[PDB]
């Protein structure tokens, strides 16, 4: 009866409720993603219990081809839904299903406000402002794959001297935005969580790589055409917008 | 064995190919989804004939309840693949199924290089840029029906003076843009085809109201998972890129 829903902690998408006691059960949780479940156990109606994806992985494939983290989960049946922000890929559709996405993004760039720099076009052409990317991440990994020739070009820059262009992690990088004279490439999404704590940065120019993050399910679950019709009906509502400008506001 | 595909006229997704002496078949159209029609044919193995939708509309309910258009088409299986800027909707995915999006898009806004503005939120707060959208358009019909307060008022502004922010269509609104103090919110994918064609224009923010086009088929079709599966591999080796690239620079 009651659906075991896979996730992972993701601000702010999953976080640990705070609080002054320990807590159980699914209040243990809250952000996005438990509202987004909220809405979708209300539509379709069913109960859910939330469990944590135990190796804390998005769901990849070792060299051997065997599965891990959320898909893994569904995949094996240990979980009936993942309720995350897991993004819709070639590799994962062929052994899970996707609802349709109930977030789209995609590469932008995060640099501060009132300066010429407008779009890719511009950052790649200049070497003064120095641009790139969370090492190691979604955004560097799709610049150093990239056979398009402008973003081979932005690779070559910023993994160039020893790749100093590059940052550990995302917070890393939103402090050395507001300390120096960087620009960063990273997830619309993130970077939309960071313009509305720094006011005097932005978002420069559109998406590359767009992609979209759903709700995964087992492969003939049930639930795969009925979550993405009550993903677009939240979506025509305005509901997602509603829940989206609350955890990012 | 030849699988009938809807489209419709729209530029540059289907265009009549330029010919010195009148065409025949599938030799009559081209553009940007004539060539992932190619792709298509090519990794699942089909042939297709195309057919335009014989009313030249997307399709939507009358007051009864009625389709028309290229959802109809599907409906009543006089085609078996809708292969156009047919967009994902609510309304549509309970009568008709939908690839996973092979292109994603939003309201954005055109408007000239080098200036203050920068955002959805600073043309909010100006009344002396005049901006609006196409009217009677999707955009336009998003600001109407948008319950977000911050929506309500710029359609409160775009209608207001007899409406005379709007214009009757995209050519129109463009070539207020270039000539007139004017900022025009429309489509991503329509914005990227004219800063392409007008230097002297660019994009300016992110994206409202994201959405995507998807190849739809009769519900309960085999091609579904197949052309959603095609449509990731393309987007994975950066193809459609390439084809999005080709059409509109
Ligand atoms: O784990 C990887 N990617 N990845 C997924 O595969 C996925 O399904 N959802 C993801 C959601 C998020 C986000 F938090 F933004 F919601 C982030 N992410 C984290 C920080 N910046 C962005 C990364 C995701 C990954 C790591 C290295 C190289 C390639 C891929
Ligand atoms: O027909 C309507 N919308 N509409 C669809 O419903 C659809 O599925 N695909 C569409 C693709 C395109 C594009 F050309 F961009 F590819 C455009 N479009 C045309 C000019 N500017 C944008 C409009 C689409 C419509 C008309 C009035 C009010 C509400 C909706
Ligand atoms: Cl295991
Ligand atoms: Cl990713
Ligand atoms: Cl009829
Ligand atoms: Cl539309």
């Amino acid at each position: 009866r009651t659906l075991i829903v896979t996730t992972i902690l993701e601000e702010p998408y999953v976080m640990y409720r705070k609080s002054d006691k320990p807590l159980y059960g699914n209040d243990r949780f809250e952000g996005y993603c438990l509202d987004l479940l909220k809405e979708l156990s209300n539509i379709l109606g069913f109960l859910y219990d939330v469990k944590l994806v135990p190796d804390g992985k998005y769901g990849a494939q070792n060299d051997k081809g065997e599965w891990n983290g959320m898909v893994k989960e569904l995949i094996d049946h240990r979980a009936d839904l993942a309720v995350a922000p897991l993004t819709i890929t070639y590799v994962r559709e062929k052994v899970i299903d996707f609802s349709k996405p109930f977030m789209t993004l995609g590469i932008s760039i995060l640099y501060r406000k009132g300066t010429p720099i407008d779009s890719a076009d511009d950052l790649a052409k200049q070497t003064k402002i120095e641009y790139g990317a969370v090492r190691d991440g979604s955004t560097m990994t799709f610049f150093k794959k990239s056979k398009i020739s402008t973003y081979e070009k932005m690779w070559a820059f910023m993994s160039s001297r020893q790749q100093s262009a590059l940052v550990k992690n995302s917070d890393e990088g939103i402090q050395r935005v507001l300390t120096t004279d960087y620009a960063l490439l990273m997830e619309s999404t993130s970077i939309e969580y960071v313009t509305q704590r720094n006011c005097n940065l932005t978002q420069i120019g559109g998406l590359i790589d767009s992609k979209g993050y759903g709700v995964g399910t087992p492969i003939g679950s049930p639930y795969r055409d009925k979550i993405t019709i009550a993903i677009l009906q939240l979506q025509e509502e305005g509901k997602l917008h509603m829940m989206k400008e609350k955890w990012w506001r």
